[PDB]
């Protein structure tokens, strides 16, 4: 089902965003959560996570991205519902 | 919530999506498509491209050979390093 994985993926990328930027330690979480943002073009679960991410932990966010253009793109749950929605 | 778990199930929702694409002829068409346009890949295998008419209809990214596949990462592969980090 479609809907059900969709919330399966957004659900283990808010995990992922959540172990990234509160603890360095759980080293995986830094580099799930860079490339679902270099391959989804986002960089949080909302534009506010998006828009805290951005600033105070770049460096896991796409190059090509304007703090204040995060706030105004599209987040990962919406590009992973795109991806699953077509 | 486990990756494997959901690296499985997004990779068995890719497999119907592409069975579904390359067997008629359409949302269909539109999930495989952005999948492929995401992931930089055209099939659930390196065979995929070779036996199904995923080639023409336009399902690849732009450029994508029959040759270039046999020599790129499937889909599969790719859902497994986005959920695995890599």
């Amino acid at each position: 089902n479609k809907d059900q994985i969709a919330k399966d993926v957004k659900q283990f990328y808010d995990q992922a965003l959540q172990q990234a930027v509160v603890d360095d330690d759980a080293n995986n979480a830094k580099a799930v959560v860079k490339t679902f943002h270099e391959t989804l073009d986002c960089c949080g679960s909302s534009t506010l996570t998006a828009l805290t991410t951005s600033v105070l932990k770049n460096n896991l966010c796409p190059s090509g991205s304007n703090i204040i253009s995060n706030l105004f793109k599209e987040d990962c749950h919406q590009k992973i519902d795109d991806l699953f929605s077509g």
